[PDB]
C-alpha cells in the first residue's frame, strides 16, 4: 500500500530496534513495536500491505552478528513475526520488489563482500538463489523500475564503485549500465518517474550531498539539485511523487534531518526530523496501523 513512511532499526553508538512511522499529512511520528533483534545496515520493503525488514547487522556492545533475518510487520496487529531466513547473512544489503517478489542483493558477511542475490516468495515463504551480480557490492543501492532491478554503487572490498547493473528476470541475467558520475557507497537509491535516483553516500574522501538520476530510456546520469545535508547510510523512499531522505552520517553527526525532493521545482526542503539521529535504517511505505 502507501500512507505512512516507516523507518526500522538503524545505528547510533550501536544497532537500534526502533520502528517509527512518519505521516507527511500532519508532520506526526508514532513509535511502533520494536524489531525483536536490533539491526543496522538493513533494508525495508512492502508486499501485500506487510512491511519486511531484511538483513543488516547487530552492532551491540557484546558482539557483531550479521543478519540473514527476514522479519515481517503487520500494521493491522502492530506485531513482528519471523519469516524464512536467507541463504547467508547480508549487512549493508540492497532490496527491491518485482511483482510480489523480494530480491536481496549483495551486502557483507564479516570479510566477505557478496555478489550473490536471492528472491523471496511471500505466499510460499521460501528463498531461492538467482544469478549473482557481475560485481561484489556492499552498501549497494537497489531500486526496481518497469520490473527491472538496478544495483547502484557500493563497495567491492578494495574500491568504492560508480558502476551500476540491471537484472533482467525473464533471462535471469545481469548487464552493466552507464556508470554514475560520482563514486557512491551507502547511497539512498529509489525510483521516481522514469529515473533511478542515487542520493548522497561516500566517495572514499567525504559524505556527498549530490543527487544524480539514470534515465532508463536515454541511459544517462544527470545531477539534480543537491540535498542541504551531506549524508551516507541514509534511508530513502518515495511517497506521492516526492523523494524523502531520512538520517545518515555527515562526518560529525548522526543526522535526525528529513529532506523532501520535489522533481517539479527541482528543490529539496526540511519536512521534519526523526525522534533521534541515526544511520543505516530501512525505510518503506504502507497503510497506517490499527
Ligand atoms: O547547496 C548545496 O547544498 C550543495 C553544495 C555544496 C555544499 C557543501 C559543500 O562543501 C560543497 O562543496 C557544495
Ligand atoms: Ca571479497
Amino acid at each position: 500500500v502507501g500512507r505512512l513512511i516507516y523507518t526500522a532499526g538503524g545505528y547510533f553508538r550501536q544497532s537500534l530496534s526502533y520502528l517509527e512511522a512518519y505521516n507527511p499529512s500532519n508532520g506526526s511520528w508514532l513509535r511502533l513495536a520494536d524489531l525483536q533483534v536490533p539491526r543496522s545496515g538493513l533494508a525495508g520493503c512492502v508486499v501485500g500491505g506487510l512491511l519486511y525488514a531484511v538483513g543488516g547487522r547487530n552492532n551491540s556492545p557484546d558482539g557483531n552478528t550479521d543478519s540473514s533475518a527476514l522479519d515481517c510487520y503487520n500494521p493491522m496487529t502492530n506485531q513482528w513475526s519471523p519469516c524464512a531466513s536467507m541463504s547467508v547473512p547480508r549487512n549493508r544489503i540492497g532490496v527491491g520488489v518485482i511483482d510480489g517478489h523480494i530480491y536481496a542483493v549483495g551486502g557483507s558477511h564479516g570479510c566477505i563482500h557478496h555478489s550473490s542475490v536471492e528472491r523471496y516468495e511471500p505466499e510460499r515463504d521460501e528463498w531461492h538463489l538467482v544469478a549473482p551480480m557481475l560485481t561484489r557490492r556492499i552498501g549497494v543501492g537497489v531500486a526496481v523500475l518497469n520490473r527491472l532491478l538496478y544495483a547502484v554503487g557500493g563497495f567491492d572490498g578494495t574500491n568504492r564503485l560508480n558502476s551500476a547493473e540491471c537484472y533482467y528476470p525473464e533471462r535471469n541475467e545481469w548487464r552493466m549500465i552507464t556508470p554514475m558520475n560520482t563514486i557512491r557507497s551507502g547511497a539512498g537509491v529509489c525510483v521516481l518517474h522514469n529515473c533511478i535516483y542515487a542520493a548522497g553516500g561516500y566517495d572514499g574522501q567525504d559524505q556527498l550531498n549530490s543527487v544524480e538520476r539514470y534515465d532508463v530510456e536515454t541511459e544517462t546520469w544527470t545531477f539534480v539539485a543537491p540535498m542541504r545535508h551531506h549524508r551516507s547510510a541514509l534511508g530513502i523512499t518515495v511517497h506521492q511523487g516526492k523523494i524523502y531522505v531520512l538520517g545518515g552520517y555527515d562526518g560529525h553527526t548522526f543526522l535526525d534531518s528529513v529532506e523532501c525532493y520535489d522533481p517539479d521545482s527541482d528543490t529539496w526542503s526540511e519536512v521534519t526530523r526523526m525522534t533521534s539521529g541515526r544511520s543505516g535504517v530501512g525505510v518503506a511505505v504502507t497503510m497506517e496501523p490499527c
